[PDB]
């Protein structure tokens, strides 16, 4: 999908962009993954999201019947954001599974107001 | 879909059934949602899910220029086991997004070994 | 179709089926019948409708130019719950061409509720 | 679409893009929109439009028979011009629902001379 | 297309016919037409729209690279109203490219509600 | 075509591209043109052509039965170069219906090469 | 192609046939040719053109990036007039790769005819 | 193919790109070929790489009867890494007809990283 | 492919076979591996060629983003040469990833050239 | 089925032949037959297997309900070895439904080795 | 048709082959042929057979009205046994139009047993 | 191609072969070709022939305006005999571009008497 | 066919026309055709190739298995040169199955010379 971004990666990991005056909030959706193990970096105008998540614990005695769960034992994301931003300031949550990072985008960047008629 | 095993539901919310030769785990997947707005009932057979995720939150200023995450609100799920539990005693965890329930398996219900020649 | 329950039936009767955590509420549309002509037959977990309304009347010097209203005057429908209730107390209401069906869930069928940690 | 140029949003919004040797004039048509409640932002190469109109208010005692309008409350576009623009000199016309945009283009992007020998 | 009426006409010009108990209000969208050029003859149940914007105006030293705006300079429509109005006392508005007409019907079109035994 | 370069333009102007380590050596088939009459313009990474070839010349005596020769008066193109030019100090030959242009490369953009171990 | 008239040859080369009324004017484009390299042979009713364009000259330290120019280093074309031409009178001229021919005279079509008297 | 990054060239050469967090390594296969025969050059996010392999020598004697090998005699691959190279330092190999070139990335692509709090 | 000879195997390992006179030079493609690693055996007819080159090796910082290289571990080829061979004497050279094999046939199967007359 | 080697038979029976520098293992499955009911037969180059399972036994109270077990009651399979063996001092073992020849391959296959500098 | 053995030949001659540990029983029809005008080659591994019988005697009497017969008055035809045949002591026995051939196998294929451990 | 024999080369050389009981004959058409510059080898039941032609030698001042001949300057075949030949004692003659070998078959190829019976 | 000239004939007889300032060079293969079999009729512009090899004699103890020279006993050709020759001087030679004829055209087409410069 090209609207403007482009987005890669590998794994199942559905993200959602949030898009303000000063600031880009980008939220993705990380079921599974340990608080520690997740590394999240950013740069310019480029954003990445590494984790690995465990595999599903079994005992010998127990056996896997039916599982869609997705398998990707490693799986990340990196991003073309539309602006720039500010790599120092910038800050993130971790939810119920949920990574929300908040961009805060640089100056430069930041569109300005036209007068009207 | 038919294979052993009945599964029924609406909306997005992938499960995972690992047999044992006592108990059940069940495997949900629930990102984002809080722990006490997901509830849970069992008897016999059967077991349903249903849950409610908060929605995508969005400030005046922001608008959303790319989300595929689905927004269904409400999302629920039944699924028949093949063996009957002793719901009176399961019990069930749930952090970072994962729901993990174990439910043993009735008296009747669990296998025994034949000797062979 | 197969979603948790079986549908069938004969003639135009439409019906909705409303599961509760204690009872079942089943709507069922009778345009045109009388309320001493309706019948119900229910029992354990199979629920039978039957009905035959009353064939138009028409005035010898009036005639029927154009009638999509469906003149099958023997209808019925047969629809099987996931779970056994207790018809011996169950109860109905009829208004407005609307029939009202409640049929509480046997404790057995009765989903308990699982604590979660 | 892109055709040489870039153009995103949502909503119908129909624009045209005049390319000069010295400015950009951008034609952008806001049919039954309020004049306050347009804005735009630019910079660089980028130019972003957002708009609201009142959705069509009917009487309790009247009732729409036919309206082709589409009901699209929220529009909004975002296109990426082939040439940096100085926004703070830009200006732009709304007229009767028509608004013009006229951006002259940054001298690092204005045509120089080629030998021509 | 018949819909209880019939909808003539050239050109890109989307209508909505609102009716109401008392009288009838038509939403015309004319973006791009001056006030001065607009003209309406309505009578009994006919109405006809006719109008013609001013073609695109370009400098001789820019060109149009993308220009979807509609072309057509010659727009007309006429629709029947399926009631009389009294356009002798009716008027209208026209701001932002919206034509609001409100066309009175006729005493004999109006209707007074009857209940039911 | 996307091949690392763009090309566009409108008319029948076969162009030749090639690529030195320190300068674009650029053939340009202009059949029909006088040398007065063409003309070029260039800046950055970016090249335009435009050029305008003499009508068919033809006496009142003689009548023209047959022509494949493209009667398009008004022609251009335009080329984006993979690389900046420094285009202050571009020059170029025009001989025999066939324009070489010569573009020195940017420093920046001058590649350099790496003692192969 | 035959249409009333054979055209043969191999190459691109666009040719005129010009029909006068004392002489048959045929243009020929020739780009990128010398002028001692042209060689053409015409008799009776039939001109055959002969030509060897220089392949596109290549330093070591530039190569052919891209290169949509016809690369046949050999190309002819070979007409048969419609009418009669004597050679020895016959005129032509090579400038911005126009190759124009006169065949100022065709004795046997000479209409003039007889004073009436 | 466009998958975040670009890959152009002529012939048949498999590469593969390997991403850290401080320097880009580049897998060429390059079999066949000798040492001082290739030649690499780079800049800014593009690397290119020009070889050309021997041919396949053949005795007087004795001819070729099955060769799948590619005949192509000049072969050359140009691609877009993602982030700018300290080319002053960087250093490659060439082993058993694997290239391998290690390039330290910019201090402006250096990714920073970012609070998980 | 079967021109008068057998070719089994399993990997990526391109070859060429050439047939002269008194010996067959036959050339195969092993990029990437070591010296002492490959391992050659012929025996009257049969020749099979057994190698294992390393994979590539990454540090657990970096990842690899792009590598279309040939993933298997374990490649080895068996052709059937359309004569029988002298093993005992053959000789074979191994430049940049390239495995050139001789092998002088066998004097009887060596062919006896017939004259004419 | 043709891969440098030949099979050849009738019925089901999988097969899977290993090759050593030395030996040939072949390994058949022949379940739920007798060991002394089973046939071996091997010279030069060809091994066929000839073997008869006993029918279902079937009591005369009881009937088969499902058995998609194959019927046949005579299968064999002759394959053609890639290299010569020395049946005199071969030796095969047979438990657990699965037959294990090995067949000591003729001097004359016995691949040598050759050098690689 | 490949299945470990060769067949070809002209004419219709319907045989049968059938393989013995020690010999080969062939069994061909010859149908309206006499003892003594049958013919037969063979040797090694290779068995020839050519026939041609009488034509259809009529008396001029009568007329043939239908025959499904084939009128091919000559035909022979080629089969290669699996194995080497003695063809020295071959004998074989032709009655009732049916050939039956006996080919004792050549002692180096004569397939040895081997004890199953 | 294979219809009971292989044959294999490159360029047009048709070729027949004539299967006899004590002899094969073969015939080659090679057109144009000079006689001490054709090729034949033998051995056992294996025939190659190699030929070269000179090309169609033309003067400058001439062109060629069709020539349908293949230009095929080296072809060349190698064709599997059904069986073994004598080469010490094999003949062929060469004539008017017309090759016609004849090769005596060897003993072992000679059909054997067969007891009809 | 229509090339300038009309290619008429029967049978396999490939021929190629060199056009020369001077004389026309004709080479047609005639393999298998005898020398005294020759016959040639040329005049003016128009030549006519009639030939007649000998029949493919086989002995009656050997057959065909593969004889792919063409069969066609009878083949001529007759083509009208686009120039008149001087025939009453023209001479042929015939070696190796070519046909060689060179026939010196007719000063009226010669195209003398056309003195442009």
């Amino acid at each position: 999908s090209s609207t403007g971004i482009q987005i890669s990666g590998k794994g199942f990991m559905p993200i959602s962009i949030i898009e303000g005056d000063q600031h880009i909030k980008v939220i993705a959706w990380l079921p599974g993954v340990n608080k520690e193990d997740i590394i999240l970096n950013a740069v310019g105008d480029t954003l990445e999201i590494r984790a690995k998540r465990s595999p599903l614990m079994i005992t010998e005695s127990e056996r896997i019947i039916y599982s869609e769960i997705p398998e990707e034992e490693e799986i990340y994301r990196t991003i073309k954001l539309p602006a720039t931003v500010k790599e120092e300031n910038a800050s993130a949550k971790f939810e119920n599974g949920v990574l929300s990072v908040i961009l805060p985008k640089a100056e430069s960047s930041i569109k300005k107001g036209i007068n009207i008629e």
